[PDB]
């Protein structure tokens, strides 16, 4: 899975609507060694280039991923449609607790039945009646 990928699509949180997402710029994931992940992406919020950038520690279970010592639990599964994978995530950003579904994938184009995919993932959380984001993408950042 190393490479670019592209957030597609996320569930958006009530928690921080101080926190607007306006653009986000392509995903890159570098596969560590020892069988961890590191993503990196930047994301126009708000008029700030945020730059982040996230360690992936693989877990004894299959899919399931921990960051920030465990503050940070994430679930990747492949989606039925190809190119493409459902991320979910619970954690605490700035105290708060945090949780949501997002859709990547090699293809920036907007997919239909991967995001009828990932609805069904955002279901199966229980964020269904959540805010749908299918964010603008950039090539890079800028105010």
């Amino acid at each position: 899975v190393s490479g670019t990928w592209y957030l597609k699509a996320m569930t958006v949180d009530r928690e921080f609507p101080e926190m607007n997402l306006e653009s986000v710029t392509p995903m890159t994931l570098t596969t560590l060694e020892g069988g961890n992940l590191e993503a990196k992406v930047t994301m126009l919020i708000s008029g700030r280039c945020q730059e982040v950038k996230a360690v992936l520690e693989k877990t004894d279970e299959p899919g399931k991923y921990t960051a920030d010592g465990g503050k940070h639990v994430a679930y990747i599964i492949r989606s039925h449609v190809k190119d493409h994978y459902i991320f979910y995530s619970e954690g605490e950003l700035h105290g708060k607790p945090v949780r949501g579904v997002k859709l990547v994938g090699r293809d920036p184009k907007n997919n239909l039945e991967a995001l009828e995919d990932f609805e069904k993932a955002a279901g199966a959380r229980g964020l269904s009646t959540e805010s749908i984001l299918i964010p603008r993408q950039s090539e890079t950042c800028s105010p």
